[PDB]
């Protein structure tokens, strides 16, 4: 399957994402500059916020149970598993 991502902050677009690919890695083929260090699910450079639709996020391991339940993604590290929308630049919200 493949996906649209709706990426949101200047930004409003739609992507598409293959179920294989990773929302961060989809979103600069289609050129958007997002924010990220370690690439590695480690960190929370990448933080968005998932408004609707699901993640496969199983390889990120800094966000705890309760950030994963309010709805951050780190988008380095995640699958999207449905059409889903992402405000993108969160991580100031988690500090
Ligand atoms: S850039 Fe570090 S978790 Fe995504």
């Amino acid at each position: 399957a493949t996906y649209k991502v709706t990426l949101i902050n200047g930004l409003n677009k739609t992507i598409e994402v293959p179920d294989d690919q990773y929302i961060l890695d989809a979103a600069e083929e289609a050129g958007i500059d997002l924010p990220y260090s370690c690439r590695a699910g480690a960190c929370s450079t990448c933080a968005g916020k998932l408004i609707s639709g699901t993640v496969d996020q199983s390889d990120q391991s800094f966000l705890d149970d309760d950030q994963i339940e309010a709805g951050y993604v780190l988008t380095c590290v995640a699958y999207p598993t449905s059409d889903c929308v992402i405000e993108t630049h969160k991580e100031e919200e988690l500090y």
